[PDB]
């Protein structure tokens, strides 16, 4: 096999297994397994708890000299067995457990694939700087195509998606064997990204200013993944309306929610411009307004003609909110760091924001959906408005932060 082909298939398989179930797992638990939003949020909460430990296990791989190929293979083997059980759990606490084990195996993969590909491309004498972007993009292509194929086959509400993920994890394992051998000795002299984490990178919390900032960014990020968790559940909620039971957006919610990940990818191209044109605080503010718009368009969104427009426009707006918030937060955080602490500040901003925001937001949004569900019916308008108001006030807290001197 061509090595570029191999790494592309590897990247595609890496996210196509995750996207088979990750968006639709909530509505599977809600509509099929009849969970409440609090336990669905709890189950989604495990990914944050795994992600927050992911630097530790990647660090032990580097330190006690484990091979990324083989660790990657063992980790996907655990991921496949785990999704295989997931298609069988039926009770929430067990779902949280198997998803906990699955997230613990899978998250360390977000780093192992990058490690694998850098050294394999260098082994072949290839350009890492220009060849990584064509490989990494197949992962998003795979994630979207998994969403789409599972949605089209009729497995949005089934546990078949978990079997699809189990099968794709297993194929990923056995294709993973074929990869070239690279001595772990060849991987030396390179300081791990994980070493810029660890327990002295909390030194950045010496500054009360930056500390308060990180807390608001943790708070703000607490809602970064809410509509990946629940927009599918909300879009299926139109089944009670017989006008909309038939609707493609109601039956095929994953293709209508795919616009968000697509916008997430293509809005990365507009970031250099808005960073240059407006600057850091401004981009943070536009991020915030885009999250307010994102939630409010969900509150007033229907499978109707105008409702569909509002839904599709918030799906477009999500990519702006997500991309812009990570870039401007990373860069602002960096701008107020000693130039030595600067890579570690970006690392802590992302794991604090997304990793800790994911635990916090999972449990929180779940309790919100549970509160506004009565008789099995969620009042998505009140839920979406709650989060939109939270978005608004986070706008005011960030403005108060930026104008304080």
């Amino acid at each position: 096999m061509n090595l570029k082909l191999q790494l592309k298939i590897l990247s595609f398989l890496q996210f196509c297994l995750w996207g088979s179930w990750l968006t639709t797992l909530g509505s599977y638990m809600f509509v099929t397994l009849k969970f409440d939003g609090a336990s669905i949020g709890a189950v989604y909460s495990s990914l944050g708890i795994a992600a927050v430990f992911m630097p530790a296990l990647l660090g032990i791989v580097a330190d006690k000299w484990l091979s990324a190929k083989w660790v990657y293979a063992i980790c996907h083997t655990i991921g496949a067995i785990t999704l295989f059980m997931a298609a069988q759990v039926t009770t929430p606490e067990a779902m949280f457990l198997v998803i906990l084990i699955n997230s613990f195996a899978y998250m360390p993969t977000l780093g192992l694939i990058n490690t694998i590909s850098y050294y394999r491309l260098q082994n072949a004498g290839m350009d890492i700087v220009t060849d990584f972007p064509p490989i990494r993009i197949w992962g998003t292509i795979g994630f979207i195509m998994a969403m789409w194929v599972v949605s089209l086959s009729g497995f949005e509400l089934s546990h078949m998606q978990l079997y699809i993920g189990a099968a794709l994890s297993a194929i990923l394992v056995l294709f993973t064997l074929t990869l070239p051998h690279i001595p772990v000795a060849k991987q030396q002299a390179n300081q791990s990204w994980t070493t810029l984490l660890g327990l002295d990178a909390f030194a950045l919390f010496k500054n009360k200013r930056m500390a308060i900032f990180f807390i608001f960014s943790m708070l703000l990020g607490a809602e970064l993944q809410i509509t990946n968790m629940f927009g599918n559940t909300f879009l299926h909620s139109f089944d009670k309306d017989p006008m909309f039971a038939s609707s493609f957006i109601v039956q095929h919610a994953s293709i209508i929610m795919s616009i968000s990940q697509i916008s997430e990818t293509l809005f990365i191209l507009t970031i250099p411009f808005f960073l240059s044109r407006y600057g850091i605080k401004n981009v943070m503010m536009i991020s915030i307004v885009a999250w307010i718009l994102r939630f409010a368009l969900f509150a007033y969104g229907d499978p109707t003609p105008f409702g569909t427009v509002l839904l599709v426009l918030s799906m477009i707006v999500y990519g702006c909110a997500f991309d812009f918030f990570n870039i401007s937060g990373s860069v602002f955080v960096e701008k107020e760091v000693s130039p030595a602490i600067r890579a570690s500040a970006q690392g802590m901003f992302l794991m604090m924001t997304n990793g800790f925001g994911c635990i916090l937001g999972g449990i929180v949004s779940g309790k919100v959906v549970e509160m506004y569900t009565q008789n099995g019916i969620t009042d998505w308008q009140t839920v979406w408005l709650i989060f939109a108001g939270y978005s608004v006030v986070l706008a005011f807290a960030f403005m108060a932060m930026f104008k304080y001197k």
